[PDB]
């Protein structure tokens, strides 16, 4: 079998705290920079010979993460009572991107994408990902 | 199940332009430095306890991308009329590497490889890949 | 499948070794390497704390695994007697040892629900290797 | 004596060729991706406790490199007869940034900057820089 | 003349907000992961043929940034009413390391250092530094 | 104090060594490292080709310098007997050898106009050292 992909990178800077003794000092209100990498995959190149319009990909990724950027996530109703771990946020961003694909925001071609992955890098030594089908 | 891999990195520096409104300013003649990462995978290590002869892997990758380096791909006969997107080129390189694996250029042990992936990095914020079986 | 979560943590080791076989050229001489060691843990559903694995335990257990290898000439390590300690070989060694720790509960009871592990070793800016397995 | 700085990163993708036997295969029309890092330095923080309006910094870097991006520099009258080496282009961008600072485009406070450095990365294995006082 | 240096990297994860129009959305409480690189310089290697005891360098850097880690800096008494910009924090960390050097915490040999630079990376596209003599 | 141009090229080596002195802890044992080797050449004015230095000659000569060090146990080298081959020490070794080659004309006659060089060795993702000198 075979598969093509493209990945584009953005980033966000947020505040949050975690619930649970397991988190140790991360129970305190702190924050992070996450590099946000969105990978789009598909089995065959589209009629422009690409996986997805990078302009739309970067735009739409920007639209998704723009709603999270420069925020204290502990105050965000969408996340009330939920630990906003790096892996959780990877899924949040993946799902919001997936909805934009389904809505045609990445072009009619992007309806033929097979899946996507969102990877968040919280430091030089830790990163998390969420992969899903489309 | 399980899988071993190794990856080696080379790079090329090219010019190209794209055909299609989708591309915006990339319709203009421009260029790219592509970091080219070739990943070779197999289920069991060979008789030397490796995935592939790394010297032959770098040699053969060097030979493949050497045909593209320092060129304007718009004027390359192999790509006449075709958009040489990052993802398209990743397949071109992967298939050329596979051809060399099947001709024995990466050693007889390389015929045991399960597959390969080629990843091209266009910048610090965009990259593409193609995966295939061997 | 439908989806997969993962987290990766990075450590590093600095070792000496040499290889057997003419295929290796100058690497037949005793030399060394810095390996960046990335351990990736993957699972289908987040645990009750909303994470893939307790990061504190993941880094501790990865630290303990690679600490046994660090600052050593692997050519004189009994565990690797007669074997080429290639980057890809070492990735499996580290992966398998991490797995053993997962299976003894050392990364938390939740870690028993992990789907798999990948270990990637980076020997330089231009060569890296990996091993992927199920748990 | 002490010094503060901040650095912001952008990138361009261009085509060019070089004149002279010294350049070997780079005498052919090809191209490159340059990561462009602009460093602004000052001896004392301004009244907002910063080196420079980072927003204006990232915007102004964007403006400057925007005039170069997605172009064959061989066709740019500004560079007629001149080798557009990585080090030369670092100077071009530094000089254009300097003029923007003088004109007030990075804010009145940016005239208190001591100097700047522009670094262009043409690959994972080569980069060039130009440093100048303001 | 000539100069030796060594650099060690640590990181912290913090929350903060800024005061001032210039900051735009960064006036909201957010956060950052800062990669913290401490550079120690000297003219001649010490008796062990090094710039500084790297164990003590990392230990002392660890102690300095450990007092900042996992905190909302807006609520830290040390920074009350002050914008905790990347560049300002670089100086805070440099000065705290200098104090430790002068009390002998990096070894008696470290009293021979010429200077320090601390660089904080807020993302893949923005970083700041502060340089001082010892 | 007006301005300065520079170019940097990257190579790497993979070596074994040990350190002498209790200060070094486990690094007193024979181990190894991958050093990414960055050579920076600086000058005030571009040459007649509009460059800092012939990049082909810079990479060739850096490659020649590091090649003499590569895939070796540096503990065995007579020139380094009695000397801890720390990252910072090796940066100067490489810088001094590059300087010799500049001064012999091996990087082109233009390179005689260089103001200086810096060599930076990266031993891991979290430690690096440099040596800066005039030419
Ligand atoms: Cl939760
Ligand atoms: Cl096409
Ligand atoms: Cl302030
Ligand atoms: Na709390
Ligand atoms: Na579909």
């Amino acid at each position: 079998s075979h598969m093509f992909s493209i990945t584009v990178r953005d980033h966000i800077m947020i505040a949050h705290s975690f619930r649970g003794d397991v988190f140790g000092p991360a129970q305190r209100l702190h924050g992070a920079t996450f590099l946000v990498d969105a990978t789009f995959r598909r089995e065959q190149l589209d009629e422009d010979n690409i996986v997805v319009d990078i302009g739309l990909a970067t735009q739409e990724l920007g639209a998704v993460v723009g709603a999270l950027n420069y925020r204290n996530l502990d105050n965000e109703p969408d996340f009330a009572g939920v630990n906003t771990s790096t892996e959780f946020l990877a899924k949040v961003i993946a799902d919001r991107l997936a909805e934009r694909v389904h809505k045609g925001a990445l072009g009619e071609g992007a309806r033929g994408l097979a899946g996507l992955t969102v990877t968040l890098h919280e430091s030089h030594v830790a990163w998390a990902s969420y992969e899903r089908a489309l």
